[PDB]
């Protein structure tokens, strides 16, 4: 070659420059040894890597960080010149590209086997990435350390040097070495453990199913486990830090429940003998769903029924569901690449609606899910949205994947194709899409396929549409010509970025249709709207019932503009039923007025989805120039009568906002007017709340809502009772038990004085349940004065008092509120560089650091301080998507006071004069 680029750390050329793995050399079985001290905080190890080439080369490229490789030998049996021993290969480090290079003595002979063998050693990292330290407090006092690896999405490297792309999957055969007094666990179950010459054991795992690298588990800890069996056989263990022991039971219950539906309803059998679910204390993701150890922060799995919430316990369950999803998606079917990473996380948060609904339909999770999709919405609705899949190269572009995106509008646009299908055709096309790819890899394109061409019951018949002999039928013709509409329809929503809005002016009996992006921040009539319109155009499943009948109208729409004809002139069209389409609806003409009379009428004509759907509707129509804000305002009238604590809750959260959003700037006029609407409106819903834990699940969370929202408007009876909990609370030094769902109330109101203040700090180091200590921690953050916050803050930096994995959300909080709110921003600020140290650029530590204090801004003097800021960062390495995501939110919010402040204040002093 022409010796151009580039130089390897020693000085040598490197003979390779993608960032991107070459694909002659294909990884077929990692023979891995590890062997973790614990005391000198390291580890030795060793790998035997089969590898298959097909195309001859002179040096084979994988990919290795921060590890001191030190011997590497090549063996084959088909290529004699490599028979045992082998020999020696020369080693180049890029680090640039966190790629090693090893360097053949003759060319590789195509289509043999060789097995690679390398030597290596490093200390075992410490900031959860890797396999890295990580330690936990027993009840005694005693701090243990335990060893646990995460390695998603390009971490395994660090651990062992790999073929380190999802798509080279392969069986991997762990050896573990370990003191007596730990335990191992890895991916598979240990077949046997061998005592060595000095009192050490070494422990050997069943071999690897065909899997991708970065799900490499193995853990070297102290824990203790609590097991039980499925219906089909899977010895699923809860495994925790030994005096939490306790705290496992429902963890164990769920996942049993959940993985034997999982099993039933996708028709493939776990494959694992084990599954073990393991809660860790050091655990900055949420949950890591590596086959068979599945790693759960302790929050996230745990549960103490005297700390724990409610909906603490919903989202354990969500979790577990997530995580167990992730066996099938994900784990037996693997993106190709990370640009189609929805296809592995979208589905698993999918799937826990699905899953949850199936097994606690106690816990009312269906009620709960459209909140996924308008989370999202609210982000698909700027320029700065990306598709669903977009290409992702650098390890922080692929970590920036993980947003929203994937997760959410992924979740959102499958509950709305499946409501086209009707679950039985969806399930059956999940099925034949698992199947179909077990063991291997899928790319976008391979599901829309797959999910298409749908088999009812592969009926099977004298001559079933599906399979064997069939017929040749006109349903047929539909069946195919309908397939290629569904596949040709979800490739427009996976590749176009952003969400559309339908018109919708009702002439007489004619419907009139239009369609566009929806976008905030920027009106119709602005310079830069016709502009943002331009090519986007969606295949939108319509749906519609109307004021003479419940029957659901279906229509696709594949154009810009479209009419439907009705019979029976209605007095009111809902178009998209149950809030189930990924789109947003304004009735143009008296088209809002009319739905907001049912409403205020009888109100039950439209079905509970409808309300909140509309409620969520009309505001961001508001939010995007088209309606005054009185309109939606005056929706939340009828929440007087709203029997369903759901859409009663929504409409709840825009008048709550509006309320912290005044409080944040010295807006008291309308921060008082609406505080005292809020506690007149709805003061007999609120005074009729209980302070205990009794009802259902929506019934406890209307509970919690209404008991907070009544204490941070300072309703002086609802502080009086958290007042005197908290004081029986402190006076039995913590043995009284106040209810679950009151438990943040009463501890940010001790909170309020400094004697509560400091023994809360006190107690948070004390508690037995990560579920209470979170409460703990909100309420310290509540707190009003800033040398306290700022102590919360420093102590988050410190990692000992507060661990450093809740310093992201610590610091959240405290921006949220108005006292912190600078003193958040400006130490981001002050210590940009401290920050980068203790997190990856493309963490979601990071990124929720940067939106978590700067997103709520509502003026144009902070929006400059942010560019200002992020431009530094431009300036330096950094560069990160949310910098955008995070100006154009702010500009949203000028924007939104700019045209509608003075008709909140109107709106709301017109109430005070009505009554
Ligand atoms: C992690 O590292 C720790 C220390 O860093 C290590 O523990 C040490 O193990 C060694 C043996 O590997 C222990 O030393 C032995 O103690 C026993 C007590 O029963 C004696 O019988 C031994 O005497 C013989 O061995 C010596 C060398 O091992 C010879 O010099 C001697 O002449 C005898 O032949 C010997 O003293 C040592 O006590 C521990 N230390 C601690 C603090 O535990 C541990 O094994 C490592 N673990 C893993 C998993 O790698
Ligand atoms: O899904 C996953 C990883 C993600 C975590 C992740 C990490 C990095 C990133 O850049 C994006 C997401 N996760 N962890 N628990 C559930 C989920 C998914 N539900 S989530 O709403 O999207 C969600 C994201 C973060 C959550 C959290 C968890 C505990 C405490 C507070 C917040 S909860 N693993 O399988
Ligand atoms: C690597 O894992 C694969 C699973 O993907 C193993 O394949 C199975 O092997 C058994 C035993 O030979 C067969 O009966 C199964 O039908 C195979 N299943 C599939 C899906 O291929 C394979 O044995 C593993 N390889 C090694 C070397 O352990
Ligand atoms: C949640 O689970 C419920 C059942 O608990 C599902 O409701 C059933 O839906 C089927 C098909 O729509 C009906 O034939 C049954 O009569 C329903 N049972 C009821 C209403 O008790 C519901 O579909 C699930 N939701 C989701 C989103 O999967
Ligand atoms: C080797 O690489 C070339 C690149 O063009 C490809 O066409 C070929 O199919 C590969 N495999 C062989 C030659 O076995
Ligand atoms: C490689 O490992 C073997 C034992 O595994 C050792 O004999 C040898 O000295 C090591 N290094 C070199 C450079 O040969
Ligand atoms: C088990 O959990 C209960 C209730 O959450 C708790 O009160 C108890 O202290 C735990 N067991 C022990 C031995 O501490
Ligand atoms: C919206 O994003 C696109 C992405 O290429 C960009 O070209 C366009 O200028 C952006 N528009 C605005 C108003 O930021
Ligand atoms: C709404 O109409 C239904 C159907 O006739 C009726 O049962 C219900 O009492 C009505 N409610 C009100 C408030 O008029
Ligand atoms: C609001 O006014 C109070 C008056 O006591 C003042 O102390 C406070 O700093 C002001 N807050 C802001 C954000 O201007
Ligand atoms: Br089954
Ligand atoms: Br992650
Ligand atoms: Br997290
Ligand atoms: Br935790
Ligand atoms: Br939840
Ligand atoms: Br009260
Ligand atoms: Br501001
Ligand atoms: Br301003």
């Amino acid at each position: 070659d022409p010796g151009a680029f580039p130089v390897a750390t020693n000085g040598e050329r490197f003979p390779w420059q993608e960032l991107r793995l070459p694909s002659v050399v294909i990884p077929l079985h990692y023979d891995l040894f590890v062997h973790p001290n614990l005391t000198s905080l390291d580890f030795v190890a060793s790998e035997k890597i089969e590898v298959l080439v097909s195309n001859a080369t002179q040096f084979i490229i994988l990919h290795s960080k921060d590890l001191e490789i030190t011997n590497a030998t090549l063996q084959s049996e088909e290529d004699s010149r490599y028979m045992k021993p082998g020999k020696e290969l020369k080693v180049l480090s890029y680090p640039a590209h966190e790629q090693i290079a090893l360097l053949v003595p003759e060319k590789l002979t195509p289509h043999l086997k060789y097995y690679v063998a390398m030597d290596f050693q490093a200390k075992l990292g410490d900031g959860f990435e890797g396999f890295y330290k990580s330690t936990y407090r027993t009840l005694g006092g005693e701090t243990r350390i335990l060893a646990v690896t995460d390695f998603e999405p390009t971490q395994a490297r660090m651990a062992f040097p790999c073929f380190d792309e999802p798509l080279f999957k392969a069986n991997f055969s762990i050896k573990i070495r370990r003191e007596s007094r730990h335990i191992a666990l890895s991916n598979m179950p240990k077949v046997k453990t061998i005592e060595l010459e000095g009192g050490l054991l070494e422990d050997h795992f069943e071999t690897t199913v065909k899997m991708s690298t970065y799900l490499v588990a193995y853990i070297v800890c102290d824990f203790h486990s609590l097991s039980g069996f499925t219906s089909s056989g899977v010895k699923v263990s809860i495994y925790a830090s030994p005096d939490k022991r306790n705290q496992t039971h429902y963890a164990l219950q769920a996942s049993l429940k959940l993985l034997d539906f999982y099993e039933k309803y996708f028709d493939i059998y776990y494959p694992l003998s084990k599954l073990d679910l393991i809660a860790i204390p050091d655990f900055a993701p949420g949950a890591m769903e590596n086959w068979g150890l599945i790693t759960y922060r302790e929050t996230s799995l745990l549960f103490d029924p005297k700390t724990s919430s409610a909906s603490d316990k919903l989202w354990v369950t969500r979790v577990i569901a997530h995580e167990l999803a992730h066996q099938w998606f994900g784990n037996l079917v693997t993106m190709e690449w990370w640009n189609d990473i929805w296809l592995n996380e979208g589905f698993a948060k999918y799937m826990e609606l699905i899953a949850v609904n199936a097994t606690y339909p106690e816990l009312q999770f269906d009620d709960y899910f459209l909140n996924v999709c308008f989370e999202v919405i609210t982000k698909d609705s700027l320029n700065s949205s990306r598709p669903i899949s977009k290409p992702a190269e650098t390890p922080t572009q692929i970590q920036e994947m993980f947003d929203e995106v994937s997760y959410n509008k992924g979740a959102c646009i499958l509950n709305m194709l499946k409501d086209f299908l009707g679950e039985e055709k969806f399930q059956k096309g999940i099925i034949q899409y698992l199947k179909k790819f077990s063991y291997r890899n899928a790319k976008n394109d391979d599901l829309w396929s797959s999910l298409s061409n749908s088999c009812l019951e592969s009926d099977f018949t004298s001559g079933g549409v599906c399979h064997s002999d069939p017929k040749m039928t006109s349903n047929m013709l539909a069946f195919l010509g309908e397939n290629a509409e569904v596949k040709e329809m979800m490739t427009t929503w996976t590749l176009q970025k952003g969400i559309p809005l339908l018109v919708v002016k009702q002439d007489g009996c004619s419907l009139r249709l239009q369609q566009e992006r929806f976008l905030q921040g920027v009106f119709q009539e602005d310079p830069e709207w016709r502009a943002l319109q331009e090519r986007y155009l969606w295949h939108i499943p319509l749906t519609y019932s109307t004021s003479s009948s419940n029957v659901i109208h279906r229509h696709i729409l594949k154009s810009k503009t479209d009419t439907l004809d009705l019979p029976e002139k209605t007095s009111w069209v809902k178009f998209n039923v149950d809030s189930n389409g990924y789109y947003i609806v304004h009735y143009e003409g008296h088209g809002w007025d009319q739905l907001i009379t049912q409403l205020n009428q009888n109100h039950t004509l439209l079905r509970p989805k409808d309300r909140v759907g509309l409620i969520h509707d009309v505001f961001q129509l508001v939010g995007a120039g088209r309606l005054t804000l009185d309109k939606a305002l005056d929706m939340t009238y009828y929440l007087q009568h709203e029997t369903s604590s759901p859409a009663l809750l929504e409409g709840l959260s825009y008048l709550e906002s509006f309320y912290h959003m005044m409080d944040r700037r010295n807006i008291s006029d309308i921060s008082e007017n609406l505080k005292r609407y809020l506690l007149q409106y709805f003061k007999p819903v609120i005074d009729r709340q209980s302070w205990s834990d009794k009802g259902s699940v929506w019934d406890r969370m209307l509970r919690s809502a209404l008991l907070k929202l009544a204490c941070d408007l300072n309703h002086a009876p609802c502080i009086q009772k958290a007042a005197e909990l908290f004081s029986q609370w402190m006076e039995s030094s913590g043995k009284l038990n106040i209810p679950t769902d009151v438990l943040k109330i009463v501890y940010s109101v001790g909170a309020q004085t400094t004697a509560g203040w400091n023994y809360l700090l006190e107690q948070y180091e004390l508690s037995m349940s990560s579920a209470e200590q979170n409460k703990i921690l909100y309420a310290l953050s509540t707190s009003k004065h800033q040398e306290k916050l700022l102590k919360l803050i420093e102590l988050g930096m410190e990692g000992k008092v507060i661990k450093t994995q809740n310093l992201a959300a610590l610091l959240h909080a405290i921006a949220r509120r108005p006292k912190g709110q600078q003193l958040a921003w400006d130490f981001v600020r002050e210590n940009w560089t401290h920050l980068l140290k203790k997190f990856d650029l493309g963490s979601y530590d990071i990124r929720m650091i940067i939106s978590g204090t700067t997103a709520h801004f509502s003026s144009k003097d902070k929006l400059q301080e942010v560019k200002l800021f992020f431009e530094s960062l431009e300036a330096q390495g950094s560069h990160l998507d949310i910098f955008q995501t995070v100006l154009e939110t702010i500009t949203k919010n000028i924007k939104w006071l700019e045209k509608n402040l003075p008709t909140l204040r109107t709106w709301l002093m017109v109430n005070t004069r009505h009554h």
